[PDB]
């Protein structure tokens, strides 16, 4: 494709022409909608916006939009007024799926961290260090396979490597069977890719695709509390908190959560960085002649530019003003990562895709505190691997038409990508 020039600004976007209400806003490109929560940023930081309307889900009250760096941090560290019950969603949950998305992260503490504390272990920096193993070996295959498979030298990168690589590392730390791997891609991408005509517009399809996944969770679990492995699914039919076992809906929503959050968002990532390395070559020789050096920084940027999340819901405890905008207890917040990683208050040269920026306090991974990303260390590995693995094997992969991109306000997709290589 196209290369662009690096640091350039998106277009002006006047402030009547944004809808953050309307689910064709978000079909637009990513130029305007860049531009879009600049002109927020710039002159409305705080502003209110009405749901989505999407079949079958609960639209409810609207949402306070927090699009400036320093209120996505506010928000995120003080959880008292900032609530992460009920949803981290905009749109309402029915009674009927929350017995299946009622995990710790629609909980506030106490009981948020005595969940996490069931399978924090696992995430941790020396625990994941003895992943990174496995994480070479299936990436290298994975690109290994993509050279072997196409002697056109043309493959899709999302289904080839991006989407394989998470899916099968999250699925092997649950304890979740090769055979399966399928099924649990296609129920991920149903539950994240919900009002996208590809993925799913129908309601009846979401459920069922809920009741699925939530009926795999429990069997696995029914097994694994007969026969102990070693993997994450133990650990949660094994855990009391306070001497009580998990519930079925407990079991079935913690599973739900880490297997979801696990695959999803890191494909994206990758996705996003080898468009980005397409657009400015410049980026990518500094880091080929280089890689280990620069590879902290540079994956750092990738998260920063992608912003796999782009937003997370909160709901106030208390009336509170800030920035002169007075808040109703109630009232629904959406922190914007995608714009709070752009604040040019914040952020040199925002708009300029710089692997070696240094420092780079991103939202990425969230505002920090309770809730921050549990998997962000794997993440930050799984990136980092699968980068390598291209630079060794095809080091001048280049996207050859733009992304189809995920019709979505909640995750920023990327639903094929066609590459080429040497
Ligand atoms: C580039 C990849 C990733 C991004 C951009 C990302 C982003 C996020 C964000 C924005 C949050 C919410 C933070 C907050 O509310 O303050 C979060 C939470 C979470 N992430 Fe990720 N994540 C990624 C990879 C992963 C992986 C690989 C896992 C592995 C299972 C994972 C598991 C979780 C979990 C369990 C939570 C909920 C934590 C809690 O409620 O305490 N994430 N992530
Ligand atoms: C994309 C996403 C959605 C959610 C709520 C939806 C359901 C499936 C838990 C939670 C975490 C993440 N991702 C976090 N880390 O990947
Ligand atoms: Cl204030």
């Amino acid at each position: 494709i196209a290369t662009r020039v690096n640091g350039t600004p998106p277009p002006e976007v006047p402030i009547a022409d944004i809808e953050l209400g309307s689910l064709d806003f978000w079909a637009l490109d990513d130029d305007v909608r860049d531009g879009a929560f600049a002109t927020l940023r710039r002159e409305a930081p705080i502003s209110f916006w009405p749901t989505i309307e999407l079949p079958g889900f609960v639209t409810g009250n609207g949402h306070w939009a927090l699009t400036k760096y320093d209120d996505v941090f506010y928000a995120s560290r003080h959880p008292d007024i900032f609530s992460s019950y009920p949803n981290i969603t905009i749109n309402d949950q029915t009674p009927e799926l929350a017995e299946y998305f009622g995990s710790m992260i629609v909980l506030d503490d106490p009981r948020h961290q005595r969940l996490r504390s069931i399978v924090s272990r696992a995430f941790t920096p020396k625990v994941v260090a003895r992943i990174e193993a496995a994480v070479r070996d299936r990436a290298h295959r994975l690109v290994s396979s993509m050279i072997a498979n196409n002697p056109d030298r043309q493959a899709d990168l999302v289904s080839e490597l991006a989407g394989p690589l998470p899916l099968q590392i999250i699925c092997d730390m649950m304890g979740i069977p090769k055979a399966d791997h399928q099924r649990i891609f296609h129920w991920t991408n149903v539950i994240l890719g919900f009002g996208d005509p590809d993925l799913a517009t129908d309601f009846d399809e979401f459920m069922q695709v809920s009741a699925d996944i939530g009926a795999y969770a429990t069997a696995l679990a029914e097994d694994r509390r007969v026969n102990h492995h070693d993997d994450l699914t133990s650990s949660l039919v094994e855990a009391e908190v306070d001497g009580e076992r998990l519930s079925s809906r407990e079991i079935a929503s913690f599973f739900i959560l880490l297997v979801v959050a696990g695959n999803e968002t890191t494909r994206n990532a990758i996705t996003h960085g080898v468009l980005a390395l397409s657009r400015y070559p410049e980026q990518r020789d500094r880091w080929w002649s280089d890689f280990d050096g620069l590879a902290p920084t540079a994956v750092e940027e990738i998260v920063r530019w992608a912003s796999p999340v782009v937003y997370m819901r909160r709901t106030l405890t208390q009336d509170i003003e800030l920035r002169g905008t007075k808040m109703a207890a109630g009232d629904k917040v959406s922190l914007w990562y995608c714009s709070a990683n752009r604040d040019e208050s914040k952020f040199a040269d925002p708009w300029t895709f710089d692997l070696a920026r240094n420092p780079n306090p991103h939202l990425g991974f969230g505002g920090g505190g309770a809730h921050f990303c549990l998997g962000a260390n794997l993440a930050r590995r799984e990136i980092r691997v699968a980068f390598d693995e291209l630079r060794r094997q095809m080091p001048d992969v280049v996207a050859t038409e733009e992304p189809a991109r995920l019709l979505s306000q909640f995750i920023h997709g990327i639903k094929t990508l066609p590459v080429t290589w040497s």
